[PDB]
């Protein structure tokens, strides 16, 4: 099996679907990754987590180094043997999360001292970190311009991180196993200045990178903004590897970003609006909380192939969400993540057919409705 | 498939092993019952509950009554389609939660009064509600008398539990689709006083029953007091019929319980225990928080068959339940359900091959070492 081989097997306009084939198996794109920050993708064993058609689940260099530890991690075998999940996984490098998550930080051209609430992170601690983890696709170790930054400021924030991209590159391939066996992605910063992701583009292109993530994003800049960055940033990388764009999102924040030339996806809103409540349906969202739902013999979604509507329905799901009943946020869960993947396929097999236009239209037309 | 069928197939001392032929399944005994109290075992998917060997689960009267509503799960198809569990369930009747759980109660001849935190459960309720959610075992109702009790207030009490228990199988064969479908067990009262238990046994058979339940221990008597009463207590129920020890209870409990003939069981302690940190082992139970096993790659328990020990270990499940991690509390009661029904499976094939004996003997030796 190769390290990295990504083929884009049909394309229409700007949108891409193919496949990348890895060590610990292929990834259909465009893809959806479930987010498993603690070692976990919340609610749902593994066997769970593919049985809804998930291909590669994201982790997290951040959680995972204050807990468990790396170092743990990799003693206990790494992260696939440790959470029982043996095909590949992504993990972000804590470039944002530190930023977010910890209560105090500093930060300097060498890396980012913070508290968890005392630790370092740095380009070659966080590929370090990852190979500890045995990671299949590493990130770079970037800084995540806030949103609203000035283009001074987004500047010499993206110019650290194309520093930190080079630095990361060079750990990356002087760990031969790490080298053979799995692969980095560089991230484009810059935030809603197009110069200054042209010059983070070029930057990471001269590197060269197995793929490359459209960073700085889904920061609270808002769907238009975002769209309109991506139709002037996406086409900067290059076309024939994969571009993931970080973070996103909802399903037509996924729709619209294919449309734009991202092959690749990671949000918590399954998982998390599933726990809180929310389910996904082919006619938008749903509470299932409200009492409009208390005798709905319905499943979840009328269409949807998953385990959770084929067996239980809304009105049950209701109850146990109410009630506060963990099997609530199972079902929720695996429902909403199913939903995510079947979106994906939809996307996938449009793409290929030639009429993801139509596709998306109808999607929208429905989902909006 | 017939309504009630109760086979004995094998005897060593007052053990009793045999079969419940209902007809939504069979019930191999002793058996454990998982309980479901909220319509749901907690964290666990109807088939996960399957898979660890359960034949029969538990509901409860008492919480459906309120949350969902009895009505409201009749009119969406029973109790059985609702949680989609489609073997036998027996429900407790409301007795001993409505006092245990209630802010305000009001006691009489006709039933209880209560406040949830305002409902009646009587004798004709409380066997229309377990009609109602489809119940295949329907408990009678009782009051489970407070411990310690005078011998007269013991009395009062379980005359008053044999006059409900008459008005429960009045009520029980007035509902002819019930009484053509479900089964109906007595529950014995009497506290710790040998003569009330008697009366109450002698009560119990006049009116007759398809099985005898044990009530009223399991309320902060300890073993050695709970062995004593079952000791005189058991034996004067029908000997051709299923006996229920309810709330019961730890591991060696129901290996006491079943020399003393006790053929059923259920307990909230797997579950609760299992969310809570605690697996139990041939090796007695185990606290998964506890540090030492934060680098442990043995499964939680060395021979334990459950799908939990053949993927993870303790070091993974230690770090769940330390984040609170769902999955957590999946695979800890997963674990323990299993645990208890290999227990179960251990007690009936000893009794089947005349070597429970041993068994008792061997399984304290190694629990409590
Ligand atoms: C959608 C929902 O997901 C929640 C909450 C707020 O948005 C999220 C999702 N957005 C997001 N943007 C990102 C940008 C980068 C980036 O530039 N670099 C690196 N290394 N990792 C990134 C990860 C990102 N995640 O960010 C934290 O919580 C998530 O809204
Ligand atoms: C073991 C653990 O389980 C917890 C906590 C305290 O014990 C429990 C278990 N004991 C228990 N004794 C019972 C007696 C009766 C009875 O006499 N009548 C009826 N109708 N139902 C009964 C159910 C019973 N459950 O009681 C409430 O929480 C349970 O300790
Ligand atoms: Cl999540
Ligand atoms: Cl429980
Ligand atoms: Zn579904
Ligand atoms: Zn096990």
């Amino acid at each position: 099996r190769p390290r990295f081989s990504f083929s884009i097997a049909a394309r229409e306009g700007k949108a891409r679907t193919g496949t990348i084939e890895m060590k610990r198996g292929v990834i259909r794109t465009p893809a959806f990754m479930p987010v498993g920050t603690a070692a976990t993708v919340k609610a749902l064993k593994p066997e769970t987590v593919r049985a809804t058609g998930a291909d590669i689940i994201l982790g997290n260099t951040y959680h995972l180094m204050l807990r468990p530890g790396a170092e743990r991690i990799a003693k206990l075998g790494g992260l696939h043997s440790f959470m029982g999940w043996d095909r590949p996984i992504l993990t972000d490098s804590g470039g944002y999360q530190v930023m977010s998550l910890s209560s105090l930080t500093k930060q300097s051209e060498e890396g980012v001292t913070f508290k968890s609430h005392r630790h370092m992170l740095s380009p070659e601690r966080s590929i370090e970190i990852q190979h500890l983890l045995g990671s299949d696709i590493v990130m770079a170790f970037d800084e995540c311009t806030p949103y609203p930054a000035t283009p001074s400021r987004a500047a010499s924030s993206m110019e650290r991180s194309m520093r930190w991209a080079k630095r990361s590159r060079d750990a990356f391939d002087s760990r031969k196993e790490q080298a053979e066996n799995a692969a980095l992605f560089g991230i484009q910063q810059g935030s809603v200045f197009e110069n200054l992701r042209q010059q983070s583009a070029d930057a990471l292109a001269e590197i060269g990178f197995d793929g490359y993530a459209v960073g700085g994003l889904a920061v609270g800049e808002g769907q238009d903004e975002m769209f309109r960055v991506l139709d002037f940033s996406v086409p900067m990388l290059p076309d024939d590897k994969p571009h993931y764009l970080m973070g996103v999102g909802k399903p037509d924040d996924i729709v619209g970003a294919v449309e734009r030339g991202i092959d690749m996806f990671d949000c918590v809103l399954p998982t998390r609006s599933g726990r809180n409540g929310q389910a996904f349906t082919w006619d938008g969202p749903i509470n299932i909380r409200n009492a409009r739902f208390s005798e709905d013999l319905k499943p979840l979604d009328s269409e949807c192939h998953c385990a959770v509507c084929q067996k239980w329905s809304r009105a049950y799901i209701h109850h146990l969400i109410r009630a506060g009943e963990i099997l609530g946020a199972m079902l929720m869960t695996e429902h909403n993540i199913a939903f995510y993947q079947q979106l994906m396929q939809k996307i996938r097999d449009s793409i290929s057919e030639g009429r993801f236009s139509q596709f998306a239209q109808d999607f929208r037309a429905r989902y909006f409705a």
